């Protein structure tokens, strides 16, 4: 039996370890039994947002002095998922997902459950391609054995850090004798999102392997997962895996739940993650500890039929207005702009739409 | 008697007329009774946004040559009040408002009223003070004696274009031995914006003459209008005023109604201006003509005690996340991002909330 | 006998005409004589730059009163070639060229002097393809006769408008069962000014006829003209054609030379390119009429051997960065910033590179 | 003893790339406990919220701390860790190593490289941008010219500071303990902290008289200017860091360092004045540069040499970041190398439009 518990942390700034060490220092959190950390980062989200390595180093080097270990121990400990961008009202916060074993009694209803993989670090002419969806469904489903989750249908959210494309990364490659998927270090950040997407899809059962090739990832938008969620960085050159769902073997006093958004609108989505996770009514939204979602700007360039300008804008790209958009959508129904919102759905969710789970106490 | 329509025609671009000559071709439209357009264009909505003067000058010449007049007379005639930003989810478009005199019977009930007045030009040391607060209030009051609104308790919007200091301008009153208000570019659009809003304030006995000074110009959040909607734009030397409420005297099949955002994610608010305008169910959402709304940057940098880096973010400015998230907020609400947003609220609602209308059939 | 007077005029705003027209009224240009205007507008030089229409509407509106002509007839008897992006201290500004007869003997030597031709309209098929450049080669070869300039080494400069692929353009194809050089709209006006270069270089013996194919395209960046000055348009459907240069049978004031900048930061090109026209001394700067280049991003993300972040700056398009460094270096050579540096330089120069031009007073 | 400063630019791949400095320590060539100051110029935006700064700095800290067996707190006393952030157009991101040996050697002949350094204490937010800033800068330049051994502020050629910014939780302790700020808006404060810094230089220096220097004039007259302040801002610190770099008769330092004063943005000839000055007299010995070090500014006028740009309207890219890209461009077109510093916002450095400009050469 382990039991999971989740703090929701405001931050105010990318270093900030402060409410993480008071949650310590009142004996709230074992530092020992954190598996995994996911932020929002005050970044700008895109290629170069050194916010989310600059939390991740902070986080690091905070927890390997208190427990008494190397910063290279803890990163091979701890999920460290960093996402940049806190457009519009988001609030930068972290998770913290806590599991501890305990002796407890086993009850019919199944509780959240958290599970966290790593894969081999990419070649940078990997990424977007066939090599980083199938590594990925390899550690989606070893996560899944790590939340002791065997049926994907109680898989509710599988969040994903993954690596992008710089320019003297293009060029190392080139010096290699290959070729990149894009050459474009933006649109980089979509075909790593989205092979790493395809690869949760795989490992769950969402799509089989014979829909998935080269050519169809960034392009297939029929293909998507209704759980993942990916985000990519800078900051490393793998992918990072938290499975989130509930198990019969939990003892957490938390549950998830989860939707689809239709379109980064869909606020009926949201009530319906809501309902899934328990919550029923806007009288019970204090039981919500975190709200996590993928937004994204679709490929029409509409939204209901209306025009926008989120794929034309040369000033700001398009996952920052997709993140502000939909933090504010969830932000309106919740009363709470402090939500995790993560931009570019690629193959998470259908073309201008993308998940969203709900954890919240029982 | 006077007969007021309202258009929300939607644009392809800032220079787009296709949509009004369209329903005006048909005979919907007299172009004689244009009164005033609104429109949301799709520039940057802040100091260097050419989309604002673009569309004007694309109006006014498509509208000269079918009356049969000069550019010069045409702007003389219709108020055009472009506001720019159209970020997010937000659609670009523009609200024609037609009136006419018409041999009607009276009616019970007050319907849709709309007046109209420009100011004099100001020289770049009156913005931001009481020169243009004391100018704009006596064009306040003209345009509702032109709406024939006596009540300012019937007034629920007054909207208004309003000038900025640019770099050259600011250079010139230096020369001159003028101080402006403030030597920044971008801030001197919330000086105008909130002197211009002031002057509401007072014309419509929302604020007594003797709390109003330059001290008190965008530093006393208590002072505001909860109608007043400005915008300000480089295209422009003076103020002009759109009035719109409710008369008696209105033969409209139209009424407007008001309600007003206390932050940013104030969805209740939204409803609010709904039920309003006369939509009391989902079911009724068919009959809005358009919503506007007013969106900001708290100076808190807050949200419900959550922050947020607006003011922090030297990559965007702040009202064009402003225009963002209010947008979305009133998108998933009624189902349409193709609604007047505009950002920058300064002594329009309170500090971090703004006035929000609705224009509905009948 | 030709006669071809230039004109670089300071624009305080994108619809700025009062320059232009207080040379029209005091009667040193004749509006009648006018073939093309090259601005810079002070938009944002990349998708969302409405700038460019706003001026080419505004010239168009003020000429075809001047002309008694429509503003569509103006627009296809005058060149209007708008670059966006004003970036660093690039001063906004437009240059008007004027070609008349004059009853004059030729200059001791060799002049400046315009030629003008047009290609057939392309086939979206046929588009960033050896149709394009092959066609191309033709009418830059018309353009020279029609310049009486027989010598291609007197050919320094030549302005091209192309097409790009739309989707319904694209969509014709397919409906033809025909495949595009590539899918989407933007990578076409790549390909377009890259062919629309490479066939400059081959009507020049720049490069030879055998070393180009559709292979080599937007491939072989070894190819490149010195001269060409490519810009994709969205309205035409064939490649408009400009050569300027020198001619034996001229009765110019000015002459015009060139170099090529080899990176960004080439001062040496500027200077040779100065000498080229002329310019021997830092005392004879006076006599720029104006200088003509293209700027890019290296695709290696180095200058020089040092990195630098265009390629990798999600906040500020790459394209934006090196029109600012672009015009600083001519500024720091030459003592002036209002010059032509425009983006778009597939083929134009080296990688990272792109041709210079001067125009000078004799 | 004598000291013999060794300077090192250094390019990096990411703000917290610290291989560089690691190969030269590695093989013995810098030895860590003899650094005194790193100067660098980190990716960000280099404005408000530009955390590449503090990024830089962590990791450098962490690296040192690690060598030295000493901890981050402790290096963070000892070295001077000045981060400029911004590096546009295709300025290079890199660090510049200063080196201070204690070496046995005479006095080389003449006047050498000589660097000193210098905190202030740290500063109450009602005093950034006015007189106790000036005052305190001036009393730690006094302090790091003496560290340096130069007597005469002559020899001083250029005075490069990190100083404080306001915060939004900043300006709200100063108003819960009853104060007012200089100004309510954190970018503007990274202006007036800039400017009363480079003030406090001027005064140090005697470039300005005292009773010229009031909070009215912080900010306000442009006339009044340093010609070898650089000054940068910054969230991560709340005192003023120094570094006085000159030539002294006591060095035994293989560089020496000139400078002159851009009048504005595209003043190549300042460039080749300040390369004189530092001995560099033909293009051929363009090698003997170690590092160029500028300030960058828009102009109040809105104007270049007569001509408009758009840089304090463009509401898209905020005018620091052009006046960056503008200066790194003319000064790598001079030099052939974009690897330069180029820092910007330069109130009371050089005039208005204009900055200081260094080079640091070999002999
Ligand atoms: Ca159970
Ligand atoms: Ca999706
Ligand atoms: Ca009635
Ligand atoms: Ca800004
Ligand atoms: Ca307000
Ligand atoms: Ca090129
Ligand atoms: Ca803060
Ligand atoms: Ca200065
Ligand atoms: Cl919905
Ligand atoms: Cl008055
Ligand atoms: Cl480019
Ligand atoms: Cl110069």
């Amino acid at each position: 039996m382990q039991k999971v518990e989740v703090f929701r942390i405001p931050t105010a700034s990318p270093d900030d370890i402060s409410g993480l060490a008071t949650l310590i220092d009142s004996g709230k959190i074992n530092p020992a039994e954190i598996v995994a950390i996911l932020g929002k980062t005050e970044g700008n989200g895109c290629v170069n947002d050194f916010t989310r390595g600059f939390a991740t180093q902070s986080l690091a080097m905070y927890l390997a002095e208190k427990l008494g270990i190397s910063r290279e121990e803890v990163v091979k400990k701890v999920a460290f998922i960093m996402s940049g961008g806190t457009e519009g009202v988001m609030t930068p916060h972290i998770t913290v997902f806590v599991r501890k074993d305990v002796a407890a009694p086993a009850a019919p209803g199944k509780r959240l459950a958290v599970g966290v993989a790593f894969t081999r670090d990419f070649l940078p002419e990997e990424l977007g391609r066939m090599e980083q969806v199938n590594e990925v469904a390899r550690a989606v489903k070893e996560a899944m054995k790590d939340a002791q989750i065997d049926d994907p249908r109680d898989v509710h959210f599988v969040q994903i850090k993954c690596p992008l494309l710089t320019a003297e990364r293009i060029e190392d490659a080139k010096r290699r004798g290959k070729d990149v998927v894009v050459n474009d270090t933006y649109k980089s950040m979509a075909y790593s999102r989205g092979a790493s997407a395809l690869g949760v899809a795989l490992a769950l059962g969402e799509i089989s392997a014979d829909k998935i090739s080269n050519e169809a990832i960034c392009h297939d938008w029929n293909l998507y997962s209704s759980v993942a969620s990916t985000s990519a960085g800078v900051e490393l050159l793998n992918d990072e895996i938290i499975v989130v769902g509930n198990s019969t073997n939990s003892a957490s006093d938390l549950v998830i739940g989860h939707s689809v958004m239709k379109d980064a609108i869909d606020a009926d989505a949201v009530r319906a993650a809501l309902k899934d996770a328990g919550i029923r009514s806007d009288d019970e939204m204090d039981r919500i500890v975190n709200v996590l979602a993928k937004a994204e700007a679709a490929s029409s360039g509409t939204v209901r039929g209306r025009r926008n300008t989120m794929l034309d804008d040369s000033d700001i790209n398009h996952t920052r207005s997709a993140r502000a958009v939909v933090n504010a959508v969830i932000a309106s129904v919740v009363g709470d702009p402090m939500v995790y919102v993560s931009g570019g759905a690629e193959h998470q969710g259908p073309d201008g739409g993308g998940p969203i789970a709900v954890i919240a106490r029982v």
